[PDB]
């Protein structure tokens, strides 16, 4: 997608050297903002092919609240294995967050919940916001959330969304998060009988891997296509009933998949 | 300053009429960014008088820890009041969270001492963060904060900083919270051993009250002074032992204050 190759060279002229918890070493710039009117077209990037299939799972997983890997495997998605410990367990990440984040009082508050209650009853609120930036169980979780708080708005009958992310993969990890938090959007929209608007994607660290440098060139030499467009086929009786099925992703025809390693 | 205007500017051209919890009503857009590079000067807004006194006094405040306004009032400062119960409390807001953030199992996370901890020992880190967004605690605090979240940066010898800002009084609020931050860098940046490079605004509803429209064309009328630059006289032993005398700010020569009703 044009804003997205933008990006990605953005960084190569701009970047600067930097080291990482990794040790793989990366490109780095720090804040930028791009915006995406989801009835232009699902902001699905076509310059590279996309699995779909971890995608859609992935935010059906935070959905259910679930931190085990065994409902990806369960889908053959294998995205999470890395981090995983030997019982499938990667802490309090996203979805524990998400749909059960713990007080000190012993409580557990369901953001997304609440967050439905909000656009049913206050529409114009201010404060619709999900976080999972959990400072007391950092400690626990595998990785520390990189998409990490993100605020719905409501104008003129649209829901609009933006996601603060504080560690951006340009490569690997940034498609799949434009992909993921626009499918949300979409997904709320029709519970809350919204249409849509805008999905603000805003960074901190965001970087290019040292060795995704051939795969990044391969990529800019090629022209965006159309987006697709993201058909809902099912009204559900709640966000949490949504089903692989229900989604049909129409006219995606998208360059070939380049390959490229993760940085564990 | 030049960015401040362009921004009011944007919201009197592209804002729509949005009603709000003060039902005073608001001109709003949702998303922007802007970036201020610290060494061009101190980003205090020239085309109106900005109380200094105030805003160096709310940032001592936050850091200490406090969320009572006996501290405000003992040095004359009085922006806080409409908001405080009998006591002078406002419950665990700002300082609360960044200094001793409560957890599940009974502790208190001190995210300032963290951060010193992390730019000291692991500079590259992308997880240099503070969030004031404590969701186990939001129904406790006068007003949800605003300055949610901020992120940490280092490079090439320079600290940047992003913040999030999900809510922005663009007449009022943002010239006190583009100053408060810039401050914390300068800070930040000395006990660090560091030289200052961005800061970098982000916002979610930005917006304009609507009795504040007269105030906002007299401003945009104005032009522009040169930036005044920041003096921190004494390097404290640490970041909680700045005194309101540490700092001089030279050559700050704006127009006259323009009054505005803040929106309770
Ligand atoms: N350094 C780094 N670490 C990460 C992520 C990341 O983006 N970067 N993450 C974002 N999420 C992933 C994980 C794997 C793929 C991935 O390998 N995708 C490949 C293979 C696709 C597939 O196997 O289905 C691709 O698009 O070509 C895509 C997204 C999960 C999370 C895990 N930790
Ligand atoms: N609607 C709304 N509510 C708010 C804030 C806000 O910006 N907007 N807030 C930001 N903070 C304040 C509070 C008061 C002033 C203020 O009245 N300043 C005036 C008077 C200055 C003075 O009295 O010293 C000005 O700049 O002309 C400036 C910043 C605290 C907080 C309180 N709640
Ligand atoms: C989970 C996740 C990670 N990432 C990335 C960004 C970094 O490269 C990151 C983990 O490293 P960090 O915690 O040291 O930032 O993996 C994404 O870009 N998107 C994601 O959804
Ligand atoms: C405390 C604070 C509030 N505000 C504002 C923005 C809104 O106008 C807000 C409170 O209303 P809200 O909680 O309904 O958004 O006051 C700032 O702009 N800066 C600040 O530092």
């Amino acid at each position: 997608m044009k804003q997205y190759l933008e990006l990605m060279q953005k960084v190569l002229d701009e970047g600067t050297q930097k080291n990482d918890r990794t040790g793989t070493g990366t490109l780095s710039i720090f804040g930028h903002q791009m915006r995406f009117n989801l009835q232009d077209g699902f902001p699905l990037v076509t310059t590279k092919r996309c699995h779909l299939r971890s995608i859609i799972h992935e935010l059906l997983w935070f959905l259910q609240g679930d931190t085990n890997i065994a409902y990806l495997h369960e889908n053959n998605v294998t995205i999470w294995d890395e981090w995983a410990d030997e019982n499938g367990d990667l802490g309090p990440v996203y979805g524990k967050q998400w749909r059960a984040w713990p007080t000190p009082d012993g409580r557990h508050i369901d953001q997304i919940t609440t967050v439905l209650n909000q656009l049913k009853n206050d529409p114009d609120s201010r404060r619709i916001i999900v976080s999972a930036w959990n400072v007391g169980e950092l400690d626990k979780m595998a990785l520390a959330p990189s998409h990490a708080f993100f605020q719905f708005y409501v104008a003129d009958g649209k829901l609009s969304c933006q996601l603060y992310q504080r560690s951006c993969d340009v490569f690997l990890g940034l498609p799949f998060n434009i992909a993921s938090y626009a499918l949300l959007v979409h997904m709320m929209a029709q519970q809350c009988d919204l249409e849509v608007g805008d999905f603000v994607w805003t960074g901190g660290d965001t970087h290019l891997y040292s060795n995704h440098m051939d795969q990044t060139h391969l990529q800019l030499s090629r022209e965006p296509r159309p987006l697709p467009k993201l058909i809902i086929k099912r009204k559900p009786e709640s966000i949490f009933d949504y089903r692989f099925e229900d989604f049909e992703i129409e006219g995606y025809d998208p360059h070939p998949g380049i390959k490229a390693p993760v940085a564990i």
